């Protein structure tokens, strides 16, 4: 109960148009030989070229969409299409290439997957709405064996090179032609009623159909990553670090402690009605102010509609006070908010291109987030940079060059010249608030926020 057996039965219905006669009775192990592919018994931690929904859910990162649409099968021309945007023309003998021979469309592969998938995952999980060709294409750029090494690094190998006879890993493929020992799943074997684009458009209006295979290999990936991350939601699930995972988290909790702490001593607002993640702690331990928890879970389709929230009958005057959205996203924001929205256009290799504007950002678990909108923050403002202490001035314990910021709001620049602990403090601090935003988190608040009147919590 870990890999998906070799002898589970394989749906044909969708492969009979590219494939007729394909018997209805088949399993991975007889679909695997059909496409050239003999496994020998192997024991080597390859059991199967296919994996389980639960497979490919851990390995997310390593998804890319697959299609191969006939141009004209031995005879004729195919257009391999990727979740990249990419179309290659293979010749027997959106970016769309010319038809070549498959000795170079292999090396094409190898470097896309490669400069794709390095920074994201140990490996690729091809991710198909198999009817045929895309199967049976497979052959002329993919080779499988034994679980091996990079010959450069101890990274498990993805590559291999024909040249060289060595193995490689995606950072190490410079000139490698075959993707060796990849991953694969068919979204039809999940139970569908209908084509790609009739199950597709039913949760997605921003891709498109040119009718090219790149766009039906996104539309692939998009409708797996609905039904595995909008429909499904799975928090429990543990992703690895391949970034700044934890710079970001320690970020988010300095900024959102600094911001809220602000508030209340800038605006003294009696009430902080807090909502969003039900295990949330209070920011601001030592704020005077009556602090209320509202349930809401992450939502992964759309954003909460501010009237589901807060009406139907608690303080119930949500109008008292602030109301704080740390990532809860909702439809439109009250005026008188705090808010931390994650802007899913950002470019990252945390964050994921997900279903309907959407993205998918993993860090530690994986969450889908729906399309960031500027309409929701119209009756708020964008929060300026700021950085906020009440500690006293004193060093302890990197050298120095004197600090003068008019947002370095301390004792020590009210009195004119900013001391050394204030100023490395303020350094930190900026470093930790520009890795936040550069994550794609963006901050919002009420149009009141002044911090003019933290200077007189100096006196
Ligand atoms: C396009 C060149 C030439 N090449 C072949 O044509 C041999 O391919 C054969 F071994 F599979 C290998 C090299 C990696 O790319
Ligand atoms: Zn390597
Ligand atoms: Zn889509
Ligand atoms: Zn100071």
């Amino acid at each position: 109960p870990t890999h998906l057996s070799v002898d589970t039965k394989f749906k044909t219905e969708g492969l009979c148009v590219d494939i007729p006669g394909i018997p209805k009775d088949m399993t991975y192990r007889r679909l695997i030989s059909m496409m050239g592919f003999k496994m020998n018994y192997q024991v080597n931690g390859y059991p199967n070229m296919f994996i389980t929904r639960e497979e490919a859910i851990r390995h997310v990162r390593a998804w890319i969409g697959f299609d191969v649409e006939g141009c004209h099968g031995t005879n004729l021309p195919l257009q391999l299409g990727f979740s990249t945007g990419v179309n290659l023309v293979a010749v027997p003998t959106p970016l769309m290439y010319k038809g070549l021979p498959w000795n170079v469309v292999r090396i094409k592969i190898v470097q896309m997957l490669s400069d794709t998938l390095k920074n994201l995952s140990d490996r690729v999980v091809f991710v198909l709405w198999a009817h045929g060709f895309e199967l049976t294409s497979m052959k002329y750029f993919v080779k499988i064996g034994p679980e091996r090494t990079c010959c450069l690094c101890d990274r498990r190998a993805t590559c291999f090179s024909t040249a060289s006879d060595t193995y490689a890993c995606w950072h190490h493929s410079i000139g490698f032609d075959y993707v060796y020992n990849p991953f694969m799943i068919d979204v039809q074997q999940w139970g569908f009623t209908g084509n790609l684009q009739s199950n597709h458009d039913l949760y997605c209006q921003v891709h498109g159909n040119a009718h090219v295979a790149s766009c039906d290999a996104i539309m692939t990936r998009c409708l797996a990553v609905h039904e595995c991350f909008v429909k499904r939601v799975d928090w429990t699930i543990e992703y690895p670090i391949i970034g700044d995972e934890l710079k970001i988290n320690a970020a988010c909790r300095k900024v959102q402690h600094m911001v809220v702490k602000a508030a209340l001593l800038a605006d003294k607002f009696p009430v902080l009605h807090d909502i969003g993640n039900p295990k949330a702690i209070k920011c601001v331990p030592q704020a005077d102010v009556e602090w209320k928890f509202y349930d809401a879970q992450p939502c992964s389709d759309k954003a909460y509609k501010i009237e589901e929230l807060f009406y139907s009958y608690h303080s119930d005057k949500f109008t008292d006070g602030v109301c704080l959205f740390w990532n809860c996203n909702v439809d439109r924001y009250p005026a008188n908010s705090i808010v931390c929205r994650f802007d899913t256009r950002v470019l990252s290799n945390l964050n994921l291109p997900g279903c309907d504007g959407g993205s998918l950002y993993v860090n530690k678990h994986a969450f889908h987030t729906p399309a960031f909108d500027k309409s929701a923050f119209v009756n708020l403002k964008q929060l300026p940079f700021f950085y906020y202490s009440d500690s006293p001035c004193e060093s302890h314990g990197i050298d120095y060059v004197p600090l003068k910021s008019a947002t370095c709001i301390t004792r020590c620049n009210l009195g004119g010249a900013v001391c050394r602990h204030h100023a490395n403090e303020y350094r930190l601090y900026l470093d930790a608030y520009n890795m936040m935003i550069s994550a794609g988190f963006s901050l919002w608040v009420y149009k009141q926020f002044d911090t003019y009147n933290l200077w007189n919590t100096f006196t």
